[PDB]
């Protein structure tokens, strides 16, 4: 300390295991020294954070650390070292569903099949709006199956707030495919948002696509804009064609809400199969938050 910060580098960890990188998939999947099992850690830049990004990036581990649900992948812990977080989170051995539905060769799935993963998802983030939280990567590429054939959300990629201007340069980088109107339109990321891009998924488990393609990132979202998309095949039942054109409507408050899409009978049916009672109690009935403290 003789100076024109030493000290300043953040040290957290909960635990003495260490992991082995094994490959990168700024994920790596990792092997446990002590016992061999397989996780995910995530490395995130720490230290040309500025305070704000730092306190912004601390309540978004914090919300990712106590998020427990059967259907969102479970946390398992973090640390810091060497000006990056690690978030370690367990490693689903299935792989995700972008694979598992290029796997099918262009073989439509069966109707049962879809809901039945479609219903955990929606399970995942009912939990997660429940609370008030949104999340930016509802994709194909981040919803996974276990080893036990379980759909299970990606716990990376929820958040508190987020920026529709970075949301959408994010996706002229990244993956563009889920883009809302409203983020092509640089208006207010919301709830509803999320419904678009769960909509983009299902769209995705109906028909092995993309809903919205185009030659250019700039007429991509001119097509998304327009809400105009090649239709699912009409051997899906009436409720399921319907609730692709619902998740789809333009304006974000006439989309349904997860709940709202929960109730839908067709749906509502499937539930019992994947939440015990006291969790479906819990979840449906007893647990409410609000925008109120
Ligand atoms: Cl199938
Ligand atoms: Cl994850
Ligand atoms: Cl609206
Ligand atoms: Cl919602």
């Amino acid at each position: 300390h003789h100076h024109h910060d030493l000290g300043t580098e953040n040290l957290y960890f909960q635990s003495m295991e260490k992991y082995v990188r094994l490959q990168k998939i700024k994920a790596i999947l990792v092997k446990s020294t002590e016992d061999g099992r397989q996780y995910v850690i995530k490395e995130i830049n720490i230290s040309r954070m500025s305070s704000k990004e730092r306190e912004e990036s601390r309540r978004e581990v914090a919300v990712l650390a106590n998020m427990k649900h059967p259907n969102i992948v479970q946390y398992r812990e973090s640390f810091e070292e060497n000006g990056s977080l690690y978030i370690v989170m367990d490693y689903c051995e299935g792989g995700d569903l972008f694979k598992r539905i290029n796997a099918q060769k262009g073989v439509l799935f069966q109707e049962d099949q879809i809901l039945d993963w479609f219903v955990q998802i929606c399970l995942a983030l009912k939990h997660v709006h429940d609370r008030k939280i949104l999340h930016r990567d509802i994709k194909s590429q981040n919803i996974f199956l276990t080893k036990d054939g379980t759909v299970q959300l990606g716990d990376f990629g929820i958040a508190r707030v987020l920026n529709s201007t970075v949301e959408l340069a994010r996706a002229c980088i990244g993956t563009p495919y889920y883009l809302s109107p409203e983020i092509c339109e640089n208006k207010p990321y919301n709830n509803k948002s999320d419904i678009w891009a769960l909509g983009c998924v299902l769209y995705e488990l109906c028909t092995l696509k993309h809903a919205f393609e185009a030659g250019s990132m700039k007429n991509l979202v001119l097509k998304i804009i327009s809400g105009s998309f090649p239709p699912v095949s009409l051997h899906y039942s009436y409720d399921l064609r319907s609730l692709v054109s619902q998740l789809f409507k333009r304006n974000p408050r006439d989309r349904p809400s997860v709940n709202s899409i929960l109730e839908k009978g067709f749906i509502a049916k499937r539930i019992e199969k994947f939440l015990s009672p006291q969790l479906i109690a819990e979840e449906f009935c007893l647990k409410t938050f609000s925008k109120f403290g």
